[PDB]
């Protein structure tokens, strides 16, 4: 079904924020994970499928509406060097994720592809769900202290 | 059954602290667990949820007695900004409410009101379990630290 | 996460609806037990239910926004004096809860915060379920008569 | 297999009644729920399908006897103001479909399609068995008064 | 629940849509199974239950809003010759449909009925999903070849 | 446990590669799955989830190596246009990852990392798997004729 | 079946460095149990018994070579005095020995005696994930301090 070309534009673009998010979180998990601290690892393992799945969802939604997926454009990944940094990294990764589905939303409905806004609307509860936890661990981190956030997050 | 008007007074004042009670719990319990702090947020909704069963039963009661349950005056909530304070509001809501059910079973006693008597005995049972774990919780806190007092509770 | 000011007003003020809802319908289910109408009472019990639950998820997502929910405003309970009266009230309530729902939807869209949008639409849907019910136990009154209305309403 | 050319036209006059019975008993149910009253509702649900099984096979038999089976003549639907109407309404369209079914029957005999004849009849099996449900209703109604009718049809 | 008056014919104009669809693909689904091509048949069967399920939500949403659904006009059926042309008809009628989707979504958005828009917006979900199996059946047709693509859809 | 430079930027080189086939076998999984070969799509997705569980394994060994992974840089996708050519550009990028895997075992056998060695043996054998696969299907288009080959990749 | 003279000493010498790990490790792991940090006991304990697995292959390896195994010859045990001490003495041990592996893994390859390197291959896995495991131990103690360490090493 042939799609309006800047909804499929703004499609490609998520999808590259998805792509950055999936490599990012992926290696922070394994960071954490030899670092020992395998509660985080594991929590940022789910945060990388659940972009996987995003990432598939607008691959699929791209095809159909008979545009290229561009899987080769990868942007910057946001590495953090400690914990605290790199949640922080993963933070600011997703409120520009958060600001460019508002965007690409305002122009679905405006050109009436109203089942890319609902794909788009589904995202954005995952990432808004992923900026709470973030968010969460880093008031955690303030109100425990560094060290005791890091120790319940060596066992999973 | 028509009963004592002064223990339908009664009955309503006590409902009365009920309702701040489910509120100020309920907040508290949804402040907990947007920080992050999700054994005390899960412990803080079982207490709204129980005061929210010595509502009803005191609401059926009124009834039975043919009287008007009380649900549209709400007095103050005492709302905490940081942990220890919730701790403290709450104790200081129970200890006026266990004040007022003292006063109103002296009452239902006085008019043989004893099926009346005997469910503020059971609320007022109720009511200090619960002093007893805000005392604990407080003085936790001074034994182990606060961090660690916060740290225990972040994981349900 | 920062919400838009009057977003998170809006939010409250369809909680505010909500603790007003959760009383009026959890008084008139009691009302109705007291007075043999258990079928009745049960239904309007799962009413009240489900409007705790929107409240929560209304506290939940204010928090999120980083607002202040407020739980201490309690408006006007709409009390009926015999089951008429009181589906009508109810009804009434319903009304003025789906107006406020849909202005807080158009402000949600506007601000392009959809994720508050969507939880609202959810509510709405939930609301405009509870005005059939109404609409239809009241055309059930006419149809059948009072007496057999109630008749079929005693027991569970 | 090459059908008779009358047969064919008198299973299309069947069809055709098949295909009005379907809409009006589908929209006299959703009727019934919309008013409450969910019995009849459902059990008008329940013989909607039962003429769309019949359209199937009369479909399937058409397509056999390699004529075209008419899906786009939809007949005047006969839609009920209230209960007692809309019975009859159904009654009525009944009575006309037994009738065609009757003359469809005598038209197989006399060109030996006696595969077609068994199928009518076991249409006409059901329709009669319709038209005494249909009848038993409208004489309940009588019987026992509208108002209580009504309120044996309210819930399931 | 007093409807908008356009709203409603929005509605009324979807059902019909919907109306011509079960009919159509009804008959395309008896036709390939008289062919021997059964698994087109049995695919094409549940294309038409699914319009007959969007077809009573809508009825049912016409009723809640006081409207009068219509299930008397019945517009022109695309009935096919061949197996290209039965998918390409279906692939017309589909993407009429989600036009009337799409300007129907419009209103009820202009209008503030978000629940309308909600079952509009699901309903044009499922439609989006038949028009990518008739695409991609079309496509096959290409890639294997008409005798290749027939072969395979011959068994269940 | 710091390993040996070298070893490291092979690591990395090969992880390289499998980023490259991760996102290649992706695209080409969806692209099948878009056309109805979703016998081919789902097979293609098992080769991309392969990849991504040898680029686990090579992230986690390369920050044992007290190394960072490099999961920024990303090479050129080979995406075909036709079954053929997908088939073909699997294979080309096959091709460059083993003669890569082999120069990078003869490094590690040089400075004496045996496990390392070890873990892209695993690789090796997963990727001459793959070629085998990759060839078959070349040479069974070949044999059954490219309209054969897709209807048997139509259905899992 | 007679080993090489050479290959038959470096698999003695390899077994000389499991001895010392058995005992070292069964040491620290009872000495970690009196002190009441049981997690790191039962780990500790763990290690040992993989490392009595290996001396067993080794053995069972030598004497179908023809040699004679050593387990006469005991060298010097790493034994800490507090926790930190004694995972250093286990991380010193695990270099000494991956170090002598990958020498006797070296003449094994130049023998030809392919059989034995892979045996001593398997070893040097199993080494080094131990000394993934202290090493992220010694980190962690860096990162969370010693009395959180300690204490996350209490319960099992
Ligand atoms: C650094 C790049 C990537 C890494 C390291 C990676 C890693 C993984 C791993 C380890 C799994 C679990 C497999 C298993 O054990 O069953 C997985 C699953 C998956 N991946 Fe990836 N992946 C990467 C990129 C991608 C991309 C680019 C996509 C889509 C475009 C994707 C889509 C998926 C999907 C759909 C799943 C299945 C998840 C589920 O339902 O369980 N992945 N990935
Ligand atoms: C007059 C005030 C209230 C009364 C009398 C009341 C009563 C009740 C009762 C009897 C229950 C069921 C307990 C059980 O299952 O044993 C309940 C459940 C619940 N209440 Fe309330 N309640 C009140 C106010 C509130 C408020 C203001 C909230 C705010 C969120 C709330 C949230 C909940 C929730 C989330 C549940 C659990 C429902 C479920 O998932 O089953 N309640 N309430
Ligand atoms: C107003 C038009 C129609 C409506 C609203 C309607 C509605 C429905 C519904 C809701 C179902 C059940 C779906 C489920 O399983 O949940 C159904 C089933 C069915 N319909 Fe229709 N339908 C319509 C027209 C037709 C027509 C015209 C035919 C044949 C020409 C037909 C044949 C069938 C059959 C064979 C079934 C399955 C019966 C069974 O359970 O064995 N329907 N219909
Ligand atoms: C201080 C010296 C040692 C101590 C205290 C020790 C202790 C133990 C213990 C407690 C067990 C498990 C017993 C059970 O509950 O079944 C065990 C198992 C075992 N030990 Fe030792 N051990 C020592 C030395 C050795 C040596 C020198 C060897 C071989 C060269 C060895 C080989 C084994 C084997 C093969 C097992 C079997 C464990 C399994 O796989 O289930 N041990 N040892
Ligand atoms: O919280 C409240 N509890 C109440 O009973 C109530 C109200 N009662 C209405 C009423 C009902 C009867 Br039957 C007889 C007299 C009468 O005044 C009205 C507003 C608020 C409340
Ligand atoms: O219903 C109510 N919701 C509220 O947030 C509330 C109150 N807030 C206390 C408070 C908490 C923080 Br943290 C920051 C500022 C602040 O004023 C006080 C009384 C009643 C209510
Ligand atoms: O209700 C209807 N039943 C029908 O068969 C039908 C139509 N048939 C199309 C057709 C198919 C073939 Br193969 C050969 C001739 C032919 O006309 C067209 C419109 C409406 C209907
Ligand atoms: O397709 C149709 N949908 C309909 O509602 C309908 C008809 N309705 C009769 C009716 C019922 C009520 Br209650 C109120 C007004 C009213 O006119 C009659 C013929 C055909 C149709
Ligand atoms: O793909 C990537 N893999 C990575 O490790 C990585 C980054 N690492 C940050 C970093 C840099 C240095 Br210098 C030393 C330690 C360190 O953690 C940054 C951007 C992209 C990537
Ligand atoms: O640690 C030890 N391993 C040994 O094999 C061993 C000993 N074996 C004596 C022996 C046995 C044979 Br059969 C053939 C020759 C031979 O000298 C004696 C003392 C200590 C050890
Ligand atoms: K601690
Ligand atoms: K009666
Ligand atoms: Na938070
Ligand atoms: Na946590
Ligand atoms: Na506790
Ligand atoms: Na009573
Ligand atoms: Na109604
Ligand atoms: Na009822
Ligand atoms: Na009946
Ligand atoms: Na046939
Ligand atoms: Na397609
Ligand atoms: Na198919
Ligand atoms: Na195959
Ligand atoms: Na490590
Ligand atoms: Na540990």
């Amino acid at each position: 079904m042939k799609g309006d070309k800047k909804v499929i534009q703004h499609l490609n673009k998520i999808l590259g924020n998805e792509l950055i998010a999936i490599n990012q979180y992926f290696l922070h998990s394994r960071m954490w994970n030899d670092w020992g601290l395998k509660r985080l690892g594991a929590h940022e393992y789910h945060e990388s499928i659940d972009e996987m799945k995003h990432a598939d969802k607008l691959i699929e939604r791209i095809l159909f509406l008979e545009g290229l997926p561009n899987l080769q454009d990868l942007g910057k990944l946001l590495i953090g060097e400690n914990t605290q940094e790199m949640l922080q990294c993963d933070l600011n990764l997703e409120l520009k994720a958060t600001k460019d589905l508002r965007e690409a939303i305002v122009h679905c409905e405006q050109v009436h592809d109203y089942v890319s806004r609902d794909l788009l609307k589904d995202i954005l509860e995952s990432e808004e769900e992923h900026i709470d936890y973030l968010e969460t661990q880093l008031g955690l981190i303030q109100k425990v202290g560094l060290e005791n956030y890091l120790q319940s997050h060596m066992h999973e």
